[PDB]
Protein backbone atom coordinates (compact mmCIF):
# COMPACT_ATOMS: atom_id res chain seq x y z
CA UNK A 1 0.00 0.00 0.00
CA UNK A 2 0.70 3.91 -0.45
CA UNK A 3 2.84 6.02 2.36
CA UNK A 4 -0.28 7.40 2.99
CA UNK A 5 -3.71 5.90 3.21
CA UNK A 6 -5.37 6.21 6.56
CA UNK A 7 -6.65 10.08 6.51
CA UNK A 8 -9.26 11.51 9.78
CA UNK A 9 -12.01 13.70 8.97
CA UNK A 10 -13.30 16.88 10.60
CA UNK A 11 -16.02 18.62 9.81
CA UNK A 12 -19.35 20.03 11.13
CA UNK A 13 -21.25 20.38 7.76
CA UNK A 14 -23.35 16.96 6.33
CA UNK A 15 -22.02 17.75 2.59
CA UNK A 16 -18.31 18.38 3.18
CA UNK A 17 -17.47 15.32 5.42
CA UNK A 18 -19.29 13.04 2.34
CA UNK A 19 -17.60 14.56 0.03
CA UNK A 20 -14.42 13.54 1.72
CA UNK A 21 -15.10 10.41 2.26
CA UNK A 22 -15.78 9.65 -1.54
CA UNK A 23 -12.95 11.42 -2.62
CA UNK A 24 -10.60 9.36 -0.31
CA UNK A 25 -12.16 5.35 -1.43
CA UNK A 26 -12.12 6.90 -5.11
CA UNK A 27 -8.08 7.54 -4.49
CA UNK A 28 -8.06 4.06 -3.07
CA UNK A 29 -7.23 5.58 0.51
CA UNK A 30 -9.15 4.92 3.57
CA UNK A 31 -11.41 7.30 5.53
CA UNK A 32 -10.24 5.83 8.94
CA UNK A 33 -13.05 7.77 10.97
CA UNK A 34 -14.85 11.52 10.67
CA UNK A 35 -15.35 13.62 14.07
CA UNK A 36 -17.70 16.85 14.61
CA UNK A 37 -16.07 17.82 18.46
CA UNK A 38 -12.11 18.52 19.15
CA UNK A 39 -12.36 16.08 22.09
CA UNK A 40 -13.47 13.46 19.51
CA UNK A 41 -10.43 14.69 17.74
CA UNK A 42 -8.12 14.74 20.29
CA UNK A 43 -9.55 10.69 21.00
CA UNK A 44 -8.60 9.67 17.34
CA UNK A 45 -5.77 11.48 16.58
CA UNK A 46 -4.14 9.69 19.95
CA UNK A 47 -5.23 6.17 18.91
CA UNK A 48 -2.29 6.58 16.24
CA UNK A 49 -1.76 4.92 12.65
CA UNK A 50 -3.02 7.88 10.85
CA UNK A 51 -1.33 9.00 7.81
CA UNK A 52 -2.61 12.47 8.01
CA UNK A 53 -5.91 14.64 8.58
CA UNK A 54 -8.37 17.26 7.45
CA UNK A 55 -9.62 20.13 9.60
CA UNK A 56 -12.36 22.89 9.70
CA UNK A 57 -11.57 26.17 11.63
CA UNK A 58 -14.37 25.76 13.57
CA UNK A 59 -16.82 22.16 14.57
CA UNK A 60 -19.69 22.57 16.40
CA UNK A 61 -21.39 25.61 17.92
CA UNK A 62 -18.60 27.75 16.20
CA UNK A 63 -15.71 26.92 18.82
CA UNK A 64 -12.45 27.28 17.72
CA UNK A 65 -10.37 24.33 17.41
CA UNK A 66 -7.23 24.07 16.60
CA UNK A 67 -5.83 21.88 19.42
CA UNK A 68 -5.10 19.03 16.97
CA UNK A 69 -3.35 20.81 14.60
CA UNK A 70 -0.91 21.70 16.75
CA UNK A 71 -0.44 17.98 18.12
CA UNK A 72 -0.18 17.05 13.94
CA UNK A 73 2.73 19.25 14.23
CA UNK A 74 4.40 17.97 16.80
CA UNK A 75 3.52 14.20 15.85
CA UNK A 76 4.92 15.54 12.24
CA UNK A 77 1.69 14.79 10.78
CA UNK A 78 0.71 16.34 7.38
CA UNK A 79 -2.71 17.88 7.91
CA UNK A 80 -5.48 20.02 5.61
CA UNK A 81 -7.70 22.82 6.70
CA UNK A 82 -11.27 23.53 5.61
CA UNK A 83 -12.87 26.59 5.01
CA UNK A 84 -16.28 27.55 3.58
CA UNK A 85 -18.19 31.18 2.88
CA UNK A 86 -17.95 32.11 6.07
CA UNK A 87 -15.51 30.26 8.01
CA UNK A 88 -12.40 31.29 5.97
CA UNK A 89 -11.34 33.00 8.90
CA UNK A 90 -8.21 30.73 9.30
CA UNK A 91 -5.42 31.68 11.19
CA UNK A 92 -2.54 33.28 9.10
CA UNK A 93 -0.20 30.33 10.84
CA UNK A 94 -1.92 28.02 8.50
CA UNK A 95 -1.82 30.14 5.56
CA UNK A 96 0.86 28.85 4.44
CA UNK A 97 -0.56 25.04 4.35
CA UNK A 98 -3.30 23.75 2.20
CA UNK A 99 -6.90 24.32 3.09
CA UNK A 100 -10.20 22.94 1.26
CA UNK A 101 -13.11 25.05 1.20
CA UNK A 102 -16.44 25.22 -1.04
CA UNK A 103 -17.13 21.72 -2.58
CA UNK A 104 -13.75 20.96 -5.16
CA UNK A 105 -13.49 18.69 -8.03
CA UNK A 106 -11.49 15.17 -8.04
CA UNK A 107 -8.12 17.33 -9.00
CA UNK A 108 -8.94 19.69 -6.25
CA UNK A 109 -8.30 17.21 -3.30
CA UNK A 110 -5.53 15.95 -4.69
CA UNK A 111 -4.13 19.69 -4.81
CA UNK A 112 -4.27 19.50 -1.22
CA UNK A 113 -3.36 15.95 -1.27
CA UNK A 114 0.05 17.13 -3.11
CA UNK A 115 0.62 19.98 -0.98
CA UNK A 116 1.59 17.42 1.91
CA UNK A 117 4.29 17.19 0.23
CA UNK A 118 5.11 20.74 -1.33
Amino acid sequence: MSALTQILIVEDEPLIAMMLEDFLEVLDKTPVGTVDTVAGALARVEDGGIDAAILDVNLRGGEKSTPVAEALAARDIPFVFATGGSDDSVDSRFRDRPVLQKPFTMDGVAKALAALLV
